[PDB]
DNA sequence: GGTACGTGATCG
DNA sequence: CGATCACG
């Protein structure tokens, strides 16, 4: 009766075993499971088509498959009873070879749940939860430092320091001479990767977590441990850790463990322009973390001189990334456990996939046949559906932000807003939305409405046992689970609009808009009597100030403007005070940037600071949004445009701050269009460069006629006395783009920011 | 074990 | 223009 962590199978004289991995009382212990069966469902025309359909045959791995047994069950689908035959299969890996036989049948309207992973169906089925209990986990931090130069293929230069992090401290294993208590000096590179192996086994953590090892410390370590001719055995069972392919990033699991990557979930939580781990470890702990950078990482290794700095940094990295993983965990464990997936795959999702697998498990539990993803077509046709306020222009002061949210799951359940509600024939009382005339039938509860409730209601008990506990530790975790609640009870509204969703329901989501929209138009009008100026409205929350009041004023007012609505409004509907700026502007919609008590810049979507664009492009951005935010000077911001684009005009900017910086991601020949970054490259290929996928090219746009790709030159290859760069590109492609968004907000247009 | 998302630049 | 490509 331990705590689920993770789930998978393996494959035994060819037939599935399940494998559970639990924690039991301090203890690893591994479950085993080969009577659930893979299977899928058919909805046919006629009961007598079974008997050709059961005959229907596909091949896998040199053998043939087959349905294995069928059975006739009742089901409920659109919120109406159903008959569909279930079909047997022996290896989960027989429904991708199967399914579109299945599917062609003459005699099969449609399939359902076919793209389940055989993992997730077992948990389901079987009523199972991770992360249940008291059970407590153990944790490892895990970093690496590499020797990299300028555009090197991925794995090239060596590991040079491997640091790791616990209770018991920080540690760095190196293969250099560095005289520091809490170095480990090995003497190869070979021997730092068999320590870190050895350290693993042996402090044998249930949680390993990493700062981006998805992307880079994992596949960096397989990459040379292959170089090397030497095993990882990271996994309970010995096997080494496993790449796999999520979007065109990567994702890598640790069998038997839980490898958990920060950069995903920290991306998700909290709102920066960057998400490096001294931006991160600042705004969470509110303390300064030194970057050393690769270039100097690598001098100091080549010369000798200054290791004692890059392994305090490498030591750091892990001490925070422990840090962080702590913080961070316990919601994500949390989130796990009311979705009922493994944290694992809970870690690396989006809000809408955390509802979906929410909404099969309790599809599973009330025996609903769970819808089917859009195909490529109905996916592209969702974003293309039309779904039928401006910003404020000008720098304010004093701005309070308030959100709205929380009132979405109320609207959901009052109105019985669902797919299965939405315009059912031979219904006797019905709710109309407001100005979009969506009818949602009265007489049953939908499903996401009746799933809501339960979860609003399941929150109240726990809000109920807090205030009535004198346990401070019961009281931390009831915290977590009621915010999980919050945070997933929240997202059902934006769920309803995601193209890829299985109950997708674009009527759902506009009749949500109209009801809502009554709410946000008394918010509006009760503050506007109150002698607040509303200046940006989202269906997430608004920002207002009370022009010419003093900031103690506004906050004083708002927080008591709060707390008077919240009484006027029905049940569970709750307008919530986020915070208070001391400046900002308003672009459009989620484009906005604002300055809080404490200097620090939120924006979004406004901000560029990626590879892909130069660092003159990136400073000038920077220094217009700290003119108007800090200085409270649009005068100052445009004169800084104007200044930069005469600079570039006059070739007085250094090329340094004019490298773009692009990843080649497939072999050469396999692209289509060739962009600035794959024409250098190919003329590198030419030179004899051996170019592969995950190569960083650097280059520089020069002077002269025809696309930009026939101009751009490798940073190596740029001598400043020979070349001469595209001002125009930079000014009009670059810099002007940059800033014309945000100063569009103040009534310039691209023409007005240069002499 | 199915293999992200939203968004904005550049190619053809 | 529509298609293709990359960032984090
Ligand atoms: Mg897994
Ligand atoms: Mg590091």
């Amino acid at each position: 009766a331990g705590m689920i962590i993770d789930a998978d199978y393996i494959t035994e004289d060819g037939k599935p075993i399940i494998r559970i991995f639990k924690k039991e009382k301090g203890e690893f212990k591994v479950e085993y499971d080969r009577t659930f069966r893979p299977y899928i469902y058919a909805l046919l025309k006629d009961d007598s088509a079974i008997d050709e359909v059961k005959k229907i045959t596909a091949e896998r791995h040199g053998k043939i498959v087959r349905i294995t047994e069928v059975e006739k069950v009742q089901k409920k689908f659109l919120g109406r009873p159903i008959e569909v035959w279930k079909l047997y299969l022996e290896h989960p890996q027989d429904v991708p070879a199967i399914r579109e036989k299945i599917r062609e049948h003459p005699a099969v309207v449609d399939i359902f749940e076919y793209d389940i992973p055989f993992a997730k169906r077992y948990l389901i089925d079987k009523g199972l939860t991770p992360m249940e209990g008291n059970e407590e986990l153990t944790f490892l931090a895990v970093d690496i430092e590499t020797l990299y130069h300028e555009g090197e293929e991925f794995g090239k230069g060596p590991i040079i320091m491997i640091s790791y992090a616990d209770e018991e401290g920080a540690k760095v294993i190196t293969w250099k001479s560095i005289d520091l208590p809490y170095v480990e000096v090995v003497s190869s590179e070979r021997e730092m990767i068999k320590r870190l192996v050895k350290v693993i086994r042996e402090k044998d953590p249930d949680v390993i977590i990493t700062y981006n090892g998805d992307n880079f410390a994992f596949p960096y370590l397989l990459k040379r441990a292959e170089k090397l001719g030497i095993k990882l055995p990271l996994g309970r069972d010995n096997s080494e850790p496993k790449m796999q392919r999520m979007g065109d990033s990567l994702a890598v699991e640790i069998k038997g463990r839980i490898h958990f990557d920060l950069f995903p979930v920290i991306r998700r939580t909290i709102n920066l322009p960057t998400y490096t781990l001294e931006a991160v470890y600042e705004a969470i702990f509110g303390k300064s973390k030194e970057k050393v950078y690769a270039h100097e990482i690598a001098e100091a290794w080549e010369t000798g001189k200054g290791l004692e700095r890059v392994a305090k940094y490498s030591m750091e990295d892990a001490k925070v990334t422990f840090e962080l993983g702590k913080e961070f965990f316990p919601m994500e464990a949390q989130l796990a456990r009311l979705v009922g997936q493994p944290v694992w795959d809970v870690s690396r999702s989006s809000t809408g996939n955390l509802v979906e697998w929410f909404l099969l498990r309790k599809a599973y539990e009330r025996n609903e046949l769970a819808p089917n993803k859009p195909d490529e077509r109905e996916y592209e046709r969702r974003l293309r559906e039309s779904y039928e306020k401006e910003p404020e222009k000008g720098l304010w002061e004093g701005i309070v932000s308030l959100d709205f949210r929380s009132l979405y799951p109320s609207i959901i359940i009052t109105h019985n807003v669902s797919p299965d509600t939405l315009n059912r024939e031979n219904c006797k009382e019905y709710d109309v939305a407001p100005q979009v005339g969506h009818r949602f039938c009265k007489d049953f509860p939908g499903f996401i409405p009746s799933l809501l409730g339960n979860l609003l209601e399941e929150r109240q008990k726990i809000k109920k046992r807090m205030k009535e506990s004198k346990d401070p530790v019961e009281k931390k975790l009831l915290d977590y689970r009621q915010r999980a609640i919050k945070i997933l009870a929240n997202s059902y509204y934006g769920y309803y609009g995601y193209a890829k969703a299985r109950w997708y329901c674009k009527e759902c989501a506009e009749s949500v808009t109209a009801w809502g929209r009554q709410y946000i138009d008394l918010v509006r009008r009760e503050l506007e009597s109150r002698g607040f100026k509303v200046l940006y409205i989202d269906t997430d929350g608004l920002y207002a100030t009370i022009p010419g009041a003093k900031h103690e004023e506004i906050k004083e007012k708002a927080l008591k403007f709060v707390e008077y609505i919240n009484s006027k409004l029905p049940g569970l509907l709750e307008l919530e005070y986020e915070g208070f700026y001391a400046r900002g502007f308003f672009v459009t919609k989620k484009k906005y940037a604002l300055i809080d008590e404490e200097g620090k810049i939120v924006t979004r979507g406004l901000e560029i600071v990626r590879r892909d664009w130069s660092e003159i492009a990136k400073e000038t951005q920077a220094k217009v949004l700290e003119a108007i935010l800090k200085h409270g000077n649009v005068d100052e911001a445009v004169k800084i445009v104007k200044e930069v684009t005469e600079k570039l005009s006059k070739y007085e900017i250094p090329p340094e701050k004019l490298v773009i910086y692009e990843q080649i991601t497939r072999p050469l020949s396999e692209y289509k269009a060739i962009g600035p970054h794959v024409a250098v490259a190919k003329r590198l290929a030419a030179k004899g460069v051996k170019v592969k996928p995950g190569m960083v090219i650097g280059y520089i746009v020069l002077r002269g006629d025809g696309p930009i790709s026939k101009r751009a030159i490798a940073i190596e290859e740029f001598d400043p006395k020979k070349h001469k760069y595209d001002a125009e590109y930079y000014i009009e492609n670059q810099v002007l783009p940059a800033v014309e968004r945000i100063l569009r907000a103040f009534g310039y247009r691209k023409e007005d920011l240069k002499y």
